[PDB]
């Protein structure tokens, strides 16, 4: 199992064709406990839409948000308090208003339709009555587990195609929000090599420092042709699997680690407890990590933190000089 499945956002969509045309969204994608080694991160959605009646009559359509399920396939990423079994939705907490009223949602099924973006079967259903020529507002509030893989990325998702199934080619003023609340790096700005690393879709800015660094998309008109498809690199996840994991997985760990320059090796196996934030006396390891954007110190730090990997790393140190 390559990567542990937390669940992701979707666009509502409607289950026929209708003359409504999505004209702004407001996502904001909000992370809580991303930098919990027990893998028990979150992300909090509040998606506000507007929606248009482009005809002169009363229309009455059904409204779908679909979601991925456990279908007992893959290793599943759970947010904290929530539990998780197979035919269960990756979306917690569904809350839906119309008009900001709170509407009852009925779970039930959706044919897919790929060739829009659309690749759930489930969907929690409402009912929208549009007067002639008006505007509805929609608004969605739910959790989701927070997506991470072998390679230590954290993933962020929504889906952004099936805008499409909505009348009209864009789905007008596209507001998106990412706040992982933890200090973060763009897989993209660390492993400079693959594309699908690259943040989708285009025209994102990056605002913020440390714990505050936020994601933002501001687009008009917006013909989406992509899905909100971020990838990121959290503190701890950073250093296992990018410093750590690779030594512990060296085919000649003891004779590549006898390579280093004194400098590297002092600063790989600082780096080991650096990860839970000790504190640094030493000049040189001082001014080091207070350059690492991973490196926040914590004052509740204490070497009760290291676990049976960091050990194994230290045990190898020993061994190799």
């Amino acid at each position: 199992n390559d990567t542990a499945v937390g669940g992701e956002g979707s666009l509502p969509i409607p289950v026929s064709q209708p003359h409504i045309k999505m004209v702004s969204e407001l996502i904001r994608i909000s992370g809580k406990n991303l930098n919990e080694p027990q893998m028990n991160g979150s992300w909090h959605y509040n998606c506000n839409f507007t929606f248009k009646n482009t005809l002169n009559k009363e229309v009455t359509i059904s409204m779908a948000f679909p979601f991925p399920i456990n279908d007992g396939n893959s290793e599943i990423a759970l947010p904290a308090g929530q539990q998780t079994n197979v035919g269960q939705a990756l979306v917690y907490d569904f809350l839906v208003t119309v008009n900001d009223k709170q509407v009852s949602a009925q779970r039930g099924n959706i044919a897919p339709d790929q060739n829009k973006g659309l690749y759930y079967e489930d969907a929690y259903f409402w009912k929208t009555t549009f007067p002639p020529l008006a505007t509805v507002n929609i608004h969605h509030d739910y959790s989701t587990g927070a997506t991470y893989d072998v390679m230590g990325y954290h993933w962020v998702r929504y889906v952004l195609k099936t805008g499409a199934l909505w009348q009209d080619s864009s789905i007008g003023h596209t507001r998106l929000e990412v706040i992982p609340n933890t200090p973060t790096r763009l897989c993209s700005e660390i492993d400079q090599k693959a594309d699908y690393l690259n943040p989708t879709p285009s025209g994102m800015s990056i605002s913020g420092s440390r714990a505050d660094r936020k994601y933002i998309w501001d687009l008009r008109h917006f013909q989406p042709q992509a899905d909100l498809s971020l990838c990121l690199f959290t503190g701890i996840s950073y250093v296992r699997y990018k410093v750590i994991y690779p030594w512990l997985n060296s085919d000649d760990a003891l004779s590549k680690l006898a390579r280093l320059s004194n400098k590297e090796l002092r600063f790989l196996r600082n780096t080991i407890y650096a990860q839970y934030g000790r504190q640094f006396q030493s000049p040189d390891l001082q001014e080091y990590f207070s350059k690492k954007w991973w490196y926040v110190p914590n004052p509740d730090y204490s070497d009760r933190m290291l676990n049976e990997e960091d050990k194994k790393l230290l045990s190898m140190i020993n061994q190799a000089k």
